[PDB]
Protein backbone atom coordinates (compact mmCIF):
# COMPACT_ATOMS: atom_id res chain seq x y z
CA UNK A 1 0.00 0.00 0.00
CA UNK A 2 1.26 3.38 -0.89
CA UNK A 3 0.85 6.65 0.87
CA UNK A 4 -0.94 9.41 -1.21
CA UNK A 5 1.80 10.81 -3.38
CA UNK A 6 2.78 14.32 -2.67
CA UNK A 7 6.09 15.70 -4.04
CA UNK A 8 6.38 17.65 -7.27
CA UNK A 9 9.73 17.46 -9.02
CA UNK A 10 11.96 20.54 -8.99
CA UNK A 11 11.84 22.14 -12.38
CA UNK A 12 8.49 20.45 -13.29
CA UNK A 13 5.99 22.50 -11.32
CA UNK A 14 2.97 21.71 -13.58
CA UNK A 15 3.36 17.93 -13.80
CA UNK A 16 2.00 15.43 -11.39
CA UNK A 17 4.22 13.98 -8.64
CA UNK A 18 6.50 11.22 -10.06
CA UNK A 19 5.21 8.91 -7.31
CA UNK A 20 1.66 9.32 -8.65
CA UNK A 21 2.23 8.72 -12.35
CA UNK A 22 4.48 5.66 -11.80
CA UNK A 23 1.57 3.76 -10.31
CA UNK A 24 -0.68 1.17 -11.93
CA UNK A 25 -4.27 2.31 -12.73
CA UNK A 26 -5.70 1.05 -9.35
CA UNK A 27 -3.33 0.67 -6.32
CA UNK A 28 -3.74 -0.13 -2.64
CA UNK A 29 -3.38 3.03 -0.53
CA UNK A 30 -2.82 3.51 3.19
CA UNK A 31 -5.05 6.19 4.73
CA UNK A 32 -3.94 8.28 7.80
CA UNK A 33 -6.34 6.28 10.07
CA UNK A 34 -4.97 2.84 8.99
CA UNK A 35 -7.56 2.02 6.37
CA UNK A 36 -6.11 0.26 3.30
CA UNK A 37 -8.25 1.49 0.41
CA UNK A 38 -7.34 2.50 -3.11
CA UNK A 39 -5.78 5.19 -5.34
CA UNK A 40 -6.88 5.48 -8.92
CA UNK A 41 -4.88 7.09 -11.74
CA UNK A 42 -6.54 5.92 -14.94
CA UNK A 43 -9.25 7.96 -16.62
CA UNK A 44 -11.57 5.05 -17.20
CA UNK A 45 -11.42 3.91 -13.56
CA UNK A 46 -11.81 7.53 -12.28
CA UNK A 47 -14.86 7.98 -14.47
CA UNK A 48 -16.54 4.92 -12.91
CA UNK A 49 -15.81 6.08 -9.36
CA UNK A 50 -17.25 9.49 -10.22
CA UNK A 51 -20.46 8.33 -11.92
CA UNK A 52 -21.39 4.86 -10.57
CA UNK A 53 -24.16 4.70 -7.90
CA UNK A 54 -22.30 2.09 -5.92
CA UNK A 55 -20.02 4.82 -4.60
CA UNK A 56 -20.92 7.13 -1.76
CA UNK A 57 -19.64 10.58 -0.67
CA UNK A 58 -20.99 10.42 2.91
CA UNK A 59 -18.41 10.95 5.62
CA UNK A 60 -20.01 8.01 7.67
CA UNK A 61 -18.82 5.68 4.89
CA UNK A 62 -15.44 7.25 4.05
CA UNK A 63 -12.04 7.09 5.59
CA UNK A 64 -10.62 10.56 5.23
CA UNK A 65 -7.76 11.11 2.79
CA UNK A 66 -6.67 13.82 5.19
CA UNK A 67 -7.38 13.52 8.95
CA UNK A 68 -8.54 17.16 9.30
CA UNK A 69 -12.20 17.60 8.17
CA UNK A 70 -13.56 21.12 7.35
CA UNK A 71 -17.24 20.60 8.01
CA UNK A 72 -19.92 21.56 10.58
CA UNK A 73 -24.04 13.21 9.40
CA UNK A 74 -23.96 16.31 7.04
CA UNK A 75 -25.79 19.34 8.44
CA UNK A 76 -28.63 20.68 6.46
CA UNK A 77 -27.42 22.40 3.29
CA UNK A 78 -23.88 20.95 3.53
CA UNK A 79 -24.56 19.28 0.19
CA UNK A 80 -21.05 18.48 -0.84
CA UNK A 81 -20.94 15.45 1.42
CA UNK A 82 -24.35 14.09 0.70
CA UNK A 83 -25.53 11.28 -1.54
CA UNK A 84 -28.62 11.20 -3.69
CA UNK A 85 -31.51 11.79 -2.89
CA UNK A 86 -30.68 14.32 -0.13
CA UNK A 87 -27.99 15.87 -2.40
CA UNK A 88 -30.46 16.14 -5.25
CA UNK A 89 -32.66 18.58 -3.44
CA UNK A 90 -29.90 21.16 -2.99
CA UNK A 91 -28.19 20.43 -6.31
CA UNK A 92 -31.37 21.08 -8.21
CA UNK A 93 -32.05 24.37 -6.39
CA UNK A 94 -28.48 25.53 -7.20
CA UNK A 95 -28.68 24.51 -10.88
CA UNK A 96 -31.83 26.61 -11.05
CA UNK A 97 -29.70 29.60 -10.00
CA UNK A 98 -26.46 28.89 -11.93
CA UNK A 99 -28.51 29.59 -15.04
CA UNK A 100 -27.72 30.60 -18.56
CA UNK A 101 -29.20 34.02 -17.88
CA UNK A 102 -27.45 34.63 -14.52
CA UNK A 103 -23.99 33.92 -16.03
CA UNK A 104 -24.76 35.80 -19.28
CA UNK A 105 -25.82 38.86 -17.23
CA UNK A 106 -22.69 38.67 -15.05
CA UNK A 107 -20.21 38.60 -17.94
CA UNK A 108 -19.98 42.41 -18.45
CA UNK A 109 -19.22 42.93 -14.78
CA UNK A 110 -16.49 40.22 -14.98
CA UNK A 111 -15.04 42.15 -17.97
CA UNK A 112 -15.09 45.42 -16.00
CA UNK A 113 -13.61 43.88 -12.82
CA UNK A 114 -10.81 42.27 -14.89
CA UNK A 115 -10.04 45.48 -16.75
CA UNK A 116 -10.04 47.53 -13.55
CA UNK A 117 -7.32 45.25 -12.08
CA UNK A 118 -5.31 45.51 -15.27
CA UNK A 119 -5.60 49.32 -15.04
CA UNK A 120 -4.33 49.16 -11.44
CA UNK A 121 -1.34 47.07 -12.60
CA UNK A 122 -0.60 49.69 -15.29
CA UNK A 123 -0.73 52.46 -12.63
CA UNK A 124 1.55 50.51 -10.23
CA UNK A 125 3.93 49.62 -12.97
CA UNK A 126 6.20 46.62 -12.94
CA UNK A 127 6.94 44.46 -11.06
CA UNK A 128 3.83 43.27 -9.28
CA UNK A 129 2.89 40.04 -7.58
CA UNK A 130 0.20 38.80 -9.98
CA UNK A 131 -1.48 36.81 -7.16
CA UNK A 132 -2.23 39.93 -5.07
CA UNK A 133 -2.75 42.22 -8.05
CA UNK A 134 -5.02 40.12 -10.16
CA UNK A 135 -5.43 36.39 -9.68
CA UNK A 136 -6.89 36.61 -6.11
CA UNK A 137 -9.00 39.72 -6.27
CA UNK A 138 -10.75 39.39 -9.63
CA UNK A 139 -12.58 36.14 -8.77
CA UNK A 140 -12.99 37.22 -5.15
CA UNK A 141 -14.92 40.31 -6.23
CA UNK A 142 -16.94 38.20 -8.75
CA UNK A 143 -18.05 35.64 -6.21
CA UNK A 144 -18.89 38.34 -3.69
CA UNK A 145 -21.14 40.06 -6.27
CA UNK A 146 -22.72 36.68 -7.18
CA UNK A 147 -23.63 35.97 -3.62
CA UNK A 148 -24.43 39.51 -2.35
CA UNK A 149 -21.50 39.38 0.04
CA UNK A 150 -19.63 42.62 0.73
CA UNK A 151 -16.18 42.67 -0.91
CA UNK A 152 -15.04 45.18 1.73
CA UNK A 153 -14.54 42.09 4.02
CA UNK A 154 -12.46 40.13 1.36
CA UNK A 155 -9.29 40.06 3.40
CA UNK A 156 -11.13 38.31 6.17
CA UNK A 157 -12.75 35.84 3.69
CA UNK A 158 -9.63 35.03 1.86
CA UNK A 159 -7.83 34.26 5.14
CA UNK A 160 -10.55 31.88 6.29
CA UNK A 161 -11.10 30.22 2.93
CA UNK A 162 -7.40 29.43 2.61
CA UNK A 163 -7.57 27.57 5.94
CA UNK A 164 -10.70 25.75 4.89
CA UNK A 165 -9.00 24.21 1.80
CA UNK A 166 -5.61 23.57 3.42
CA UNK A 167 -4.25 20.10 4.11
CA UNK A 168 -1.62 21.57 6.50
CA UNK A 169 -3.78 22.94 9.38
CA UNK A 170 -5.02 21.50 12.72
CA UNK A 171 -8.65 20.49 13.31
CA UNK A 172 -8.92 23.45 15.74
CA UNK A 173 -7.62 25.95 13.11
CA UNK A 174 -10.15 24.64 10.57
CA UNK A 175 -13.05 24.54 13.04
CA UNK A 176 -12.14 28.16 13.95
CA UNK A 177 -12.16 29.35 10.36
CA UNK A 178 -15.42 27.57 9.63
CA UNK A 179 -16.93 29.18 12.73
CA UNK A 180 -15.83 32.69 11.84
CA UNK A 181 -17.30 32.27 8.36
CA UNK A 182 -20.51 30.67 9.60
CA UNK A 183 -21.23 33.45 12.00
CA UNK A 184 -20.44 36.09 9.45
CA UNK A 185 -22.73 34.53 6.78
CA UNK A 186 -25.53 33.73 9.22
CA UNK A 187 -25.82 37.44 9.88
CA UNK A 188 -25.72 38.29 6.22
CA UNK A 189 -28.54 35.79 5.57
CA UNK A 190 -30.61 37.35 8.41
CA UNK A 191 -30.07 40.76 6.75
CA UNK A 192 -31.01 39.57 3.31
CA UNK A 193 -34.24 37.97 4.55
CA UNK A 194 -35.41 41.58 5.24
CA UNK A 195 -34.26 43.14 1.97
CA UNK A 196 -34.73 41.08 -1.25
CA UNK A 197 -32.16 41.15 -3.93
CA UNK A 198 -31.61 39.30 -7.23
CA UNK A 199 -28.15 37.90 -6.41
CA UNK A 200 -27.81 34.16 -6.11
CA UNK A 201 -28.31 34.06 -2.32
CA UNK A 202 -31.21 36.54 -2.46
CA UNK A 203 -32.83 34.37 -5.18
CA UNK A 204 -32.43 31.24 -3.07
CA UNK A 205 -34.23 33.19 -0.26
CA UNK A 206 -37.07 34.22 -2.63
CA UNK A 207 -37.50 31.06 -4.68
CA UNK A 208 -37.08 28.25 -2.15
CA UNK A 209 -38.04 27.08 1.33
CA UNK A 210 -34.41 26.68 2.41
CA UNK A 211 -33.85 27.49 6.09
CA UNK A 212 -31.46 30.08 7.41
CA UNK A 213 -29.08 27.24 8.41
CA UNK A 214 -29.29 25.66 4.91
CA UNK A 215 -28.70 29.01 3.28
CA UNK A 216 -25.74 29.73 5.52
CA UNK A 217 -24.05 26.38 4.67
CA UNK A 218 -24.73 26.74 0.92
CA UNK A 219 -23.40 30.26 0.90
CA UNK A 220 -20.29 29.15 2.87
CA UNK A 221 -19.59 26.34 0.40
CA UNK A 222 -19.95 28.71 -2.60
CA UNK A 223 -17.87 31.46 -0.98
CA UNK A 224 -14.98 29.00 -0.31
CA UNK A 225 -15.11 27.47 -3.79
CA UNK A 226 -15.17 30.87 -5.42
CA UNK A 227 -12.10 32.02 -3.52
CA UNK A 228 -9.99 28.92 -3.95
CA UNK A 229 -10.44 27.69 -7.53
CA UNK A 230 -10.34 30.35 -10.19
CA UNK A 231 -7.64 32.35 -8.49
CA UNK A 232 -5.38 29.34 -8.45
CA UNK A 233 -6.00 28.70 -12.16
CA UNK A 234 -5.32 32.32 -13.07
CA UNK A 235 -1.98 32.33 -11.17
CA UNK A 236 -0.70 28.88 -12.13
CA UNK A 237 -2.08 29.18 -15.64
CA UNK A 238 -0.26 32.46 -16.15
CA UNK A 239 3.00 30.80 -14.90
CA UNK A 240 2.39 27.89 -17.29
CA UNK A 241 1.82 30.22 -20.23
CA UNK A 242 4.97 32.22 -19.42
CA UNK A 243 6.94 28.94 -19.33
CA UNK A 244 5.35 27.81 -22.65
CA UNK A 245 5.33 31.06 -24.50
CA UNK A 246 4.57 29.56 -27.92
CA UNK A 247 1.08 28.67 -26.54
CA UNK A 248 0.13 32.32 -25.91
CA UNK A 249 -0.73 32.67 -29.60
CA UNK A 250 -3.23 29.81 -29.13
CA UNK A 251 -5.18 31.44 -26.32
CA UNK A 252 -8.17 32.22 -28.55
CA UNK A 253 -8.55 28.53 -29.41
CA UNK A 254 -12.03 27.40 -28.35
CA UNK A 255 -10.84 24.78 -25.95
CA UNK A 256 -7.78 26.69 -24.60
CA UNK A 257 -9.26 27.10 -21.09
CA UNK A 258 -10.12 23.38 -21.11
CA UNK A 259 -6.53 22.50 -21.95
CA UNK A 260 -5.22 24.67 -19.06
CA UNK A 261 -7.69 22.94 -16.76
CA UNK A 262 -6.53 19.43 -17.90
CA UNK A 263 -2.81 20.26 -17.87
CA UNK A 264 -2.82 21.88 -14.44
CA UNK A 265 -5.44 19.79 -12.60
CA UNK A 266 -5.46 22.01 -9.49
CA UNK A 267 -7.74 19.68 -7.47
CA UNK A 268 -4.66 17.62 -7.08
CA UNK A 269 -4.60 15.48 -3.91
CA UNK A 270 -6.80 12.40 -3.78
CA UNK A 271 -10.06 14.16 -4.78
CA UNK A 272 -12.73 13.19 -5.69
CA UNK A 273 -12.79 10.30 -3.20
CA UNK A 274 -15.69 7.98 -2.56
CA UNK A 275 -16.58 4.84 -0.46
CA UNK A 276 -17.73 1.61 -2.18
CA UNK A 277 -21.27 0.70 -0.93
CA UNK A 278 -20.91 -2.77 -2.68
CA UNK A 279 -17.99 -4.73 -4.07
CA UNK A 280 -16.85 -3.16 -7.38
CA UNK A 281 -14.34 -4.34 -9.97
CA UNK A 282 -12.09 -1.65 -11.46
CA UNK A 283 -9.27 -2.31 -13.87
CA UNK A 284 -7.45 -5.37 -12.38
CA UNK A 285 -8.83 -5.04 -8.93
CA UNK A 286 -11.68 -5.89 -6.64
CA UNK A 287 -12.81 -2.95 -4.55
CA UNK A 288 -14.62 -4.31 -1.48
CA UNK A 289 -17.70 -2.86 0.25
CA UNK A 290 -16.43 -0.37 2.76
CA UNK A 291 -13.28 0.58 0.89
CA UNK A 292 -12.47 4.28 0.21
CA UNK A 293 -11.19 5.00 -3.31
CA UNK A 294 -9.24 8.28 -3.96
CA UNK A 295 -8.61 9.64 -7.47
CA UNK A 296 -5.33 11.27 -8.58
CA UNK A 297 -6.80 13.73 -11.03
CA UNK A 298 -3.49 15.01 -12.15
CA UNK A 299 -2.59 11.58 -13.48
CA UNK A 300 -6.08 10.99 -14.81
CA UNK A 301 -5.69 14.10 -16.95
CA UNK A 302 -2.40 12.81 -18.42
CA UNK A 303 -3.76 9.30 -19.29
CA UNK A 304 -2.05 8.30 -22.60
CA UNK A 305 -5.02 6.13 -23.48
CA UNK A 306 -7.15 9.32 -23.66
CA UNK A 307 -4.96 12.31 -24.68
CA UNK A 308 -2.45 12.74 -27.55
CA UNK A 309 0.94 13.82 -26.29
CA UNK A 310 -0.51 14.05 -22.77
CA UNK A 311 2.40 15.80 -21.10
CA UNK A 312 2.49 18.71 -23.57
CA UNK A 313 0.46 21.88 -22.94
CA UNK A 314 -1.25 22.35 -26.29
CA UNK A 315 -4.06 24.89 -26.18
CA UNK A 316 -5.15 23.95 -29.75
CA UNK A 317 -5.34 20.12 -29.12
CA UNK A 318 -8.56 18.47 -30.26
CA UNK A 319 -9.12 16.20 -27.18
CA UNK A 320 -9.04 18.65 -24.23
CA UNK A 321 -12.67 18.06 -23.33
CA UNK A 322 -12.12 14.53 -22.15
CA UNK A 323 -10.49 16.04 -19.06
CA UNK A 324 -11.89 15.41 -15.57
CA UNK A 325 -10.59 18.64 -13.95
CA UNK A 326 -14.16 19.47 -12.81
CA UNK A 327 -14.85 15.89 -11.49
CA UNK A 328 -17.85 13.99 -12.78
CA UNK A 329 -21.21 12.52 -11.89
CA UNK A 330 -23.65 14.11 -9.50
CA UNK A 331 -21.02 16.18 -7.70
CA UNK A 332 -19.34 17.50 -10.85
CA UNK A 333 -18.34 21.17 -10.44
CA UNK A 334 -21.36 23.42 -9.93
CA UNK A 335 -19.36 26.51 -10.79
CA UNK A 336 -17.86 25.31 -14.02
CA UNK A 337 -19.60 27.73 -16.38
CA UNK A 338 -18.77 30.70 -14.14
CA UNK A 339 -15.17 29.54 -13.76
CA UNK A 340 -14.92 29.11 -17.50
CA UNK A 341 -16.05 32.67 -18.22
CA UNK A 342 -13.75 34.12 -15.51
CA UNK A 343 -10.80 32.24 -16.94
CA UNK A 344 -11.37 33.11 -20.57
CA UNK A 345 -11.74 36.81 -19.73
CA UNK A 346 -8.86 36.77 -17.20
CA UNK A 347 -6.28 35.10 -19.42
CA UNK A 348 -7.19 36.86 -22.61
CA UNK A 349 -7.26 40.32 -21.23
CA UNK A 350 -4.08 39.89 -19.13
CA UNK A 351 -2.05 38.96 -22.21
CA UNK A 352 -3.82 41.49 -24.49
CA UNK A 353 -2.93 44.32 -22.01
CA UNK A 354 0.55 43.13 -21.23
CA UNK A 355 1.86 41.05 -24.15
CA UNK A 356 5.43 41.45 -22.89
CA UNK A 357 4.56 39.94 -19.46
CA UNK A 358 7.44 37.98 -17.98
CA UNK A 359 8.47 36.49 -14.71
CA UNK A 360 10.29 38.98 -12.50
CA UNK A 361 12.25 36.18 -10.63
CA UNK A 362 13.62 32.84 -11.80
CA UNK A 363 11.00 30.10 -12.30
CA UNK A 364 12.69 28.03 -9.69
CA UNK A 365 11.95 30.72 -7.06
CA UNK A 366 8.19 30.48 -7.53
CA UNK A 367 6.67 28.82 -4.48
CA UNK A 368 3.82 26.35 -5.00
CA UNK A 369 0.73 25.39 -2.94
CA UNK A 370 1.80 21.79 -2.37
CA UNK A 371 0.04 21.78 1.07
CA UNK A 372 -3.33 23.06 -0.16
CA UNK A 373 -6.05 20.93 -1.58
CA UNK A 374 -6.18 23.46 -4.43
CA UNK A 375 -2.80 23.62 -6.13
CA UNK A 376 -1.42 27.00 -7.40
CA UNK A 377 1.37 29.55 -6.78
CA UNK A 378 1.65 31.43 -3.48
CA UNK A 379 3.08 34.46 -5.30
CA UNK A 380 4.03 35.31 -8.90
CA UNK A 381 6.35 38.20 -9.41
CA UNK A 382 5.81 39.59 -12.90
CA UNK A 383 7.06 42.39 -15.04
CA UNK A 384 6.53 43.83 -18.52
CA UNK A 385 7.75 46.64 -20.80
CA UNK A 386 6.06 49.66 -19.17
C1 LIG B 1 -11.86 27.30 -11.43
C2 LIG B 1 -11.75 26.04 -11.49
C3 LIG B 1 -12.55 25.03 -10.68
C4 LIG B 1 -12.14 23.74 -10.58
C5 LIG B 1 -10.87 23.08 -11.24
C6 LIG B 1 -13.15 23.03 -9.77
C7 LIG B 1 -13.16 21.72 -9.49
C8 LIG B 1 -14.15 21.00 -8.84
C9 LIG B 1 -14.15 19.56 -8.66
C10 LIG B 1 -13.05 18.59 -9.11
C11 LIG B 1 -15.28 19.25 -7.97
C12 LIG B 1 -15.75 17.85 -7.60
C13 LIG B 1 -15.39 17.48 -6.17
C14 LIG B 1 -15.82 16.10 -5.86
O1 LIG B 1 -16.54 15.42 -6.62
O2 LIG B 1 -15.45 15.60 -4.77
C15 LIG B 1 -16.01 20.47 -7.76
C16 LIG B 1 -17.23 20.58 -7.10
C17 LIG B 1 -17.83 21.76 -6.82
N1 LIG B 1 -17.47 23.00 -7.24
FE1 LIG B 1 -15.90 23.47 -8.51
N2 LIG B 1 -14.13 23.94 -9.43
C18 LIG B 1 -13.78 25.18 -9.94
C19 LIG B 1 -14.50 26.31 -9.77
C20 LIG B 1 -15.61 26.47 -8.97
C21 LIG B 1 -16.31 27.75 -8.72
C22 LIG B 1 -15.92 29.12 -9.27
C23 LIG B 1 -17.33 27.46 -7.94
C24 LIG B 1 -18.33 28.52 -7.48
C25 LIG B 1 -19.07 28.31 -6.48
C26 LIG B 1 -17.35 26.02 -7.72
C27 LIG B 1 -18.24 25.32 -6.94
C28 LIG B 1 -18.31 23.98 -6.72
C29 LIG B 1 -19.32 23.34 -5.95
C30 LIG B 1 -20.43 24.01 -5.12
C31 LIG B 1 -18.99 21.89 -5.96
C32 LIG B 1 -19.74 20.79 -5.24
C33 LIG B 1 -20.82 20.18 -6.16
C34 LIG B 1 -21.61 19.10 -5.44
O3 LIG B 1 -21.05 18.43 -4.53
O4 LIG B 1 -22.80 18.92 -5.92
N3 LIG B 1 -16.27 25.44 -8.36
N4 LIG B 1 -15.35 21.53 -8.37
C1 LIG C 1 -14.73 22.16 2.82
C2 LIG C 1 -14.43 23.30 1.90
C3 LIG C 1 -15.52 23.40 0.85
C4 LIG C 1 -16.92 23.56 1.43
C5 LIG C 1 -15.41 22.19 -0.04
O1 LIG C 1 -15.83 21.07 0.22
O2 LIG C 1 -14.71 22.45 -1.27
C6 LIG C 1 -14.59 21.38 -2.22
C7 LIG C 1 -15.77 21.44 -3.18
C8 LIG C 1 -15.74 22.76 -3.91
C9 LIG C 1 -14.37 23.20 -4.36
C10 LIG C 1 -13.23 22.65 -3.88
C11 LIG C 1 -11.94 23.20 -4.29
C12 LIG C 1 -10.78 22.77 -3.73
C13 LIG C 1 -10.74 21.73 -2.65
C14 LIG C 1 -10.36 20.34 -3.18
C15 LIG C 1 -12.09 21.67 -1.90
C16 LIG C 1 -12.06 20.59 -0.80
C17 LIG C 1 -10.94 20.99 0.18
C18 LIG C 1 -10.74 19.96 1.26
C19 LIG C 1 -9.82 20.59 2.31
C20 LIG C 1 -9.52 19.62 3.42
O3 LIG C 1 -10.76 19.22 4.01
C21 LIG C 1 -8.84 18.40 2.83
C22 LIG C 1 -9.56 17.85 1.57
O4 LIG C 1 -8.53 17.16 0.88
O5 LIG C 1 -10.14 18.81 0.66
C23 LIG C 1 -13.23 21.50 -2.91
Amino acid sequence: PVTLPTGRAVGYPFDPPPDLVKLPPVSPMRFPDGHIGWLVTSHAAARTVMIDPRFSNRPEHKHPVFSVIPRPAPAPGWFTNMDAPEHTRYRRMLISQFTVRRIKELEPRIVRITEDHLDAMAKAGPPVDLVQAFALPVPSLVICELLGVSYADHAFFQEQTTIMVSVDKTQDEVTTALGKLTRYIAELVATKRLSPKDDLLGSLITDTDLTDEELTNIALILLVAGHETTANMLGLGTFALLQHPEQIANLDSPDAVEELLRYLSIVHLGTPNRAALEDVELEGQMIRKGDTVAIGLPAVNRDPKVFDEPDILQLDRVDARKHAAFGGGIHQCLGQQLARVEMRIGFTRLFARFPSLRLAVPAEEIKLREKSAAYGVWALPVAWDA
